[PDB]
């Protein structure tokens, strides 16, 4: 074999699904052949979110544990995905403008969650996604210099639940690394202004934040490289110890919103077998691996992590009405050029 893990010195990951699909890991043995012969991390795709730590008002690990379990068993250590996140669909019941003791059930929330898989998950997001980004505002409630203003922030009338976050993580498991994750924040944009002033503000209030995840989720021509690079130097500059983490890596052939819609694949035989994008998706796995060797010092490299095993599996699988191709495996399970790029990327 080798193995993309055998690969490097840091996590090679892969996000899992466990909810009865065609992609449940608990079911798909070929799925698990895949994860034991290329990987030694798992990210829960879903189970982890806030919501499945709860069956009421009380807490329901059995899903979670068995999935934990199953990693430490198949030669994986856990990134714990996540404590804090903002999206309607995941809240625990308790997470409302409505309850009188949020910030009771809140620290209730990262003390008893984090206490719970203490040894059994190596790191966490912590909070994923406190940045304020226009194409995920919903609501339309606008930015507040640079926050999302989630009902985390509006119960804390400010960014201070971030910083409780952590505190409370620390305290409930000293031995986890504790991340800061979102997306876009790759584009050495707006978004990364923003991420520069968040991340420079837990350090400024002594915040225990071990490492900046970035999502990565990326086109294959959007955004630049050079942009890529930049971003994370920005936050690698920021401390001397302060980790990096790419947590949910893939990698989009259509690019809905680069103002050329005749370079659109629209049919699921484009690339079914081969066409320009899927050699392009190797270069570019590769370019974006070898952006994090370079920019991120050994020692602070918290990992890579590909956002599914097989492309039918993906979130991105079809979106916004068209297919893509993002992961790195096809449908019928077999690597893509895509997976060459990592092997050479991480061999040098
Ligand atoms: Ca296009």
């Amino acid at each position: 074999s080798p193995g993309l893990a055998s690969l490097a010195d840091f996590p090679i990951g892969v996000a899992v699904a466990a909810s009865g699909g065609n992609a449940d890991i608990f079911t798909s043995s070929a799925r698990q052949n895949i994860v034991r012969a290329e990987f030694n991390q798992i990210t829960a795709e879903n189970i982890m979110k806030m919501s499945y730590m709860y069956s009421g008002s009380n807490f329901s690990f059995t899903n979670s544990d068995r999935l934990v379990s199953w990693a430490a068993q198949n030669g994986q250590t856990v990134h714990g995905h996540t404590l804090v996140w903002h999206p309607s669909y995941q809240l625990p019941n308790w997470a409302s403008d409505s309850n009188a003791n949020f910030r009771q059930d809140f620290a209730r929330h990262i003390d008893t969650v984090a206490a719970h898989f203490a040894g059994q998950v190596k790191s966490w997001d912590v909070v994923n996604e406190a940045l304020f980004d226009s194409a995920d505002d919903p609501d339309g409630r606008g930015s507040a210099n640079g926050y999302r203003q989630s009902v985390f922030y509006r119960q804390f009338g400010g960014p201070e639940y971030i910083d409780e976050a952590f505190r409370r993580a620390r305290a409930a498991d000293p031995t986890a690394e504790l991340y800061y994750n979102d997306f876009n924040t790759e584009e050495n944009g707006a978004k990364t202004t923003a991420l520069v002033n968040l991340v420079q503000r837990l350090l400024n209030n002594g915040v225990p934040i071990d490492g900046v995840g970035f999502q990565m989720h990326v086109m294959n021509d959007y955004p630049s490289i050079a942009n890529i690079r930049q971003a994370m130097q920005k936050i690698v500059a920021l401390s001397p110890t302060l980790k990096i983490k790419i947590t949910e890596l893939d990698v989009r052939l259509n690019n809905p919103y680069d103002g050329n819609s005749s370079n659109n694949y629209t049919n699921r035989n484009d690339c079914a077998v081969s066409c320009a994008g899927l050699d392009r998706q190797k270069a570019r796995y590769k370019e974006i691996v070898q952006a994090y060797l370079e920019v991120v010092p050994p020692g602070r490299r918290g990992g890579i992590t590909v956002w599914g095993i097989a492309d039918p599996d993906s979130w991105l699988y079809t979106h916004q009405n068209l297919p893509d191709w993002p992961l790195l495996f096809n449908d019928n399970l077999q690597p893509k050029p895509a997976y060459q790029g990592v092997v050479e990327a991480l061999s040098g």
